[PDB]
C-alpha cells in the first residue's frame, strides 16, 4: 500500500516516515559486497530497527574475522539479550554477487531475515512492538556493505 | 515469503523464479534518473510486467519528449489496449533524486504503481494472471534509469 526510501549513509541512523509493523517488509541495498574487507571492530557491518523509544528490536552484525553474524535485540540503556550465531558470512550471500540486499519481515511473533535470496534466519522476537527507525553502522574502511545502502519499507501490508 | 533477485540490463528481458500473483510485489531500482536525457524513440525507458505467454501484463514507458508516462496492456500478436497516460515525468519522481524506483503492487483486479514513493496511478488490469517474467527496454543513450536495473519480487505474501 505504501513505498518510503531512504539512504542511510554507514554510521548513520534515520525515522521512517511510515513505521514498519507486522506483515511489513523492509530491504536495505547495497550496491557492493565487500567479503574480503579488513577486520571490523569487531563489527565490519550492522543493520538496526528500532522501537520508538530507541531499543534494537533486531540487532545484525556482521563479524568477517569471527566469520559469523550475530543476531539480538536489547532496550537502550540495557544488555543484549539472547545471541543467535549464523556461521559462514560469505555462504549467506552466495547466489548474488557483486551487491547485496537484506530484507527483513515483520511477522509478528518473529522476523524473517533473507540475506540475498536466502533466508538465514525465522528470528524469534526478544522485544516487540513496530519499528520506527533504522540504522546502518560501520566504519569507512571495513564495511561490507557501499558507504550509502538505500532502505525500502512497504507498509500498509496487512 | 520469498524474495528473488534480477539485474535486468537496458534491452533485455528475464524470466521469474517465482511468479508474481496477488498480494505479491516487485520493486526496479535504478542508480540513475537521468530526467533530462535526449528524446525516446519514442519511448525513453519501458519497464515490463509479462504473462506466462508473453503478453505485456504491464507496460510502463516514460517518454520525456512527450512529458507523459503511458500505461497499457497487449497481447504477444496484438494490439495495444486502452492507453492510460500520466502527465509530466518529472513529477512523478520528485522527492526522491538521483536514483529512482518503480514499485508495482499485484492487487487482483488492479496493478498499484509507486514511482519512488508516489502511487502514480491504480491500474485496472485489462489482461489478468500471474507474472512470469520482467523486461527493461531503453537504447544505451536516453534511458531515464541506469543501464542496469535491479528487479526484487517478494512472493507467497498472499
Amino acid at each position: 500500500q505504501g513505498v518510503n526510501i531512504y539512504n542511510i549513509s554507514a554510521g548513520t541512523s534515520v525515522d521512517l516516515a511510515a513505521p514498519v509493523t507486522t506483515g511489513d517488509i523492509v530491504t536495505f541495498f547495497s550496491s557492493a559486497a565487500n567479503l574480503n574487507a579488513g577486520a571490523g571492530n569487531p563489527n565490519n557491518t550492522t543493520l538496526n530497527l528500532f522501537a520508538e523509544n530507541g531499543a534494537y528490536l533486531l540487532h545484525i552484525a556482521f563479524r568477517l574475522q569471527e566469520n559469523v553474524i550475530i543476531f539480538n535485540s536489547r532496550q537502550p540503556d540495557g544488555p543484549w539479550l539472547v545471541e543467535q550465531r549464523v556461521s559462514d558470512v560469505a555462504n549467506q550471500f552466495a547466489g548474488i554477487d557483486g551487491k547485496a540486499m537484506v530484507t527483513v519481515f515483520d511477522h509478528g511473533d518473529k522476523y524473517q531475515v533473507v540475506i540475498n535470496e536466502k533466508t538465514v534466519i525465522q528470528y524469534t522476537k526478544q522485544i516487540s512492538g513496530l519499528t520506527s527507525s533504522l540504522s546502518y553502522n560501520a566504519t569507512e574502511e571495513t564495511s561490507i556493505f557501499s558507504t550509502v545502502v538505500e532502505a525500502v519499507t512497504y507498509t500498509g501490508l496487512a
